[PDB]
Parts: C-alpha cells; structure tokens; sequence
C-alpha cells in the first residue's frame, strides 16, 4: 500500500499511479516573482457557515474531517472558480519537526504543515464524478506556521486520541471550518491535482499566502498519531507530505499586487 515511508514513499507513486509524474501534478514551490497578478480573476468567496461536519476518520496517511455534501452547505467559489465547489472533507500534512511538512512551498520555504479543504464541482453531481473532469475540484490550502495556538483547531486536536490508529473514526459533528482561516484570503492559484494517490488532475488549487499559526503543543499532538492500525507496531504519523513537483507549462496566478 502506497505510504510516506522509504519503500512506498512519494518516489514509489508512479508505479500504481502513473499519473504522478504528470503535466499537472500537485504540490508545487510558488515562485513569487514568477506568478503573475491576474486582473480576471474575480473575488474568493469561502461560504462555510451552513458547513456539517460528520465524523473524523485516520485513513493510515492522515485524518479526513467528513462533512455532509447532500446539499450547497460549504461551498467555495469564485476566484479562479466557475460555478460552485462544495466541501466534501479537509486533512492536513505535516512533519516530524517544524522546518517541514507542507507540501506546496513559497520560494522553496517549506512550513510546518499544510491544510487542505477538498470541494468538488457541484455540476458534476457528486465527487466520484467530479474527479473525472479537469474542473472537478477545487481544494484551498493553507498553510501552518508553529507560534500561537489556532484556537479553531483544539476540536480536532483533542479528538486525535480517539482516532489514533489507522481505520479508526470518532463522531465528529459541529466543526466549523472558518476557526481555521487566515485572515487575508489573497492567494497563488494554478491547475493541480490531488497529492495522494490516486493523484488525479482535476484540481483547481487556490493556496493562500497568509499562513495560520498553530501552537507547537497542538502540532505535537497530530505527531502521535500511528499510520499502523491497533495492535501493530506504532509508526509515527508523521512527515505525510509529498514534495514540490515540476511546474511543466503551468503559469501560477497571483490574486494579489
Ligand atoms: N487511499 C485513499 C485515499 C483517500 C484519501 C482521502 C480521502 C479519500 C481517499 C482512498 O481509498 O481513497
Ligand atoms: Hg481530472
Ligand atoms: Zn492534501
């Protein structure tokens, strides 16, 4: 099973997912003097008030917050965006120490972690479909910094006991997403693809600059987690992020001067 490990790490992907070294592969280093502003693109718009969370799940390479996408309760849209995108899930990726862990980087700094808000392209009916198309996806990273506390993301820290090994999940109803927002929504955006296996390309990235800062307790407690199931020998969860990838004939766009 494809992992972060030596032996099925990020180089290993392509073997099962030939995709990974594809012409729109994600994450990918923001060069900042290289993307552009772009007049076009209109403002974002992050409506995560009606969001549902449903339950928190460990998959073994991280751990998916669920939210109810039966109806246009969480929806991201706008910016590079045509249509509507609902929020299906969000995750993170982080490292065993704070110099890494995100997986898109600005002028190759890498942050201590990187979060990720999966939305998918509501005219395609459901997210099985909607990664099936180019347009399918929409996911807005943002990326963590260790400081402060994120007092916004305590919730899911204090769950991660419950859900420790991977298969395990744990009620998790009434989290509100906007706890876990910058303030500025300026961001880079390109077209992407998802960074775990299967790696599909059908996503819209919109990676905001501002980075959140989350408290070196709080980062401590998502290294506890075991990508092993109970019962089996513990392995850290940790350093669950794939690397830049080439950027091939993709122009980075910035939504700000
Ligand atoms: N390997 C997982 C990858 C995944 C991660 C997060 C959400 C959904 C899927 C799969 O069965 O999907
Ligand atoms: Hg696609
Ligand atoms: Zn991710």
């Amino acid at each position: 099973h494809w992992g972060y490990g030596k032996h099925n790490g990020p180089e290993h992907w392509h073997k099962d997912f030939p995709i990974a070294k594809g012409e729109r592969q994600s994450p990918v280093d923001i060069d900042t003097h290289t993307a552009k502003y772009d007049p076009s693109l209109k403002p974002l718009s992050v409506s995560y008030d009606q969001a549902t969370s449903l339950r928190i799940l460990n998959n073994g390479h991280a751990f998916n917050v669920e939210f109810d996408d039966s109806q246009d309760k969480a929806v991201l849209k706008g910016g590079p965006l045509d249509g509507t995108y609902r929020l299906i899930q969000f995750h993170f990726h982080w490292g065993s120490l704070d110099g890494q862990g995100s997986e898109h980087t600005v002028d190759k700094k890498k942050y201590a972690a990187e979060l990720h808000l999966v939305h998918w392209n509501t005219k395609y009916g459901d997210f099985g479909k909607a990664v099936q198309q180019p347009d399918g996806l929409a996911v807005l990273g943002i990326f963590l910094k260790v400081g402060s506390a994120k007092p916004g993301l305590q919730k899911v820290v204090d769950v991660l006991d419950s859900i420790k090994t991977k298969g395990k999940s744990a009620d998790f109803t009434n989290f509100d997403p906007r706890g876990l927002l910058p303030e500025s929504l300026d961001y880079w955006t390109y077209p992407g693809s998802l960074t775990t296996p299967p790696l599909l390309e059908c996503v819209t990235w919109i990676v905001l600059k501002e980075p959140i800062s989350v408290s070196s307790e709080q980062v401590l407690k998502f290294r506890k987690l075991n990508f092993n199931g109970e019962g089996e020998p513990e392995e850290l969860m940790v350093d669950n992020w794939r690397p830049a990838q080439p950027l091939k004939n993709r122009q980075i766009k910035a939504s700000f001067k």
